């Protein structure tokens, strides 16, 4: 397993993420350059969101900016790590 | 494995960081809190560097915001996914 970075500017980078996640790796995509471009944002959303579910993976936002992808039998845990004080 | 993300406000969070890596799971670590204290940020990095060598991890950021720590036998590839 190892964790790839995409810098997702459009439809273009969707294949290469696929690949990685099929590969059983782990993709953390910033989707910062497309936030504005909502119709082109929802079409790679849907497809990475359908992505997760064929594979029976987990699909995370993390802040505004990034997505956390994973592969079959790895999840996000959502309860994050806090101060202990 | 699991990821779990990490607030990062202080000194308070690398204890639960290192047993999460120690355990086997990614840790993803905001850091936008102490960015701007560099020394309680040079803190928190030493020890979490420390953390990544010792399990022969890694540890990268990602832009900003964010340090992605992972454990024994993981790594981050840093050559991007890009157009």
């Amino acid at each position: 397993v190892y964790i790839r970075v995409a810098e997702v500017t459009g439809l273009n980078e969707v294949p290469e993420i696929k690949r990685e996640i099929y590969d059983g790796n782990i993709v953390v995509a910033d989707i910062a350059f497309i936030k504005h471009d909502k119709l082109t944002l929802d079409r790679v959303l849907k497809d990475l969101r359908q992505l997760a579910e064929d594979v029976k993976g987990d699909i995370v936002g993390l802040g505004e900016d990034y997505v956390i992808m994973t592969p079959t039998g790895i999840k996000v845990d959502r309860n994050k790590i806090r101060s202990s004080s």
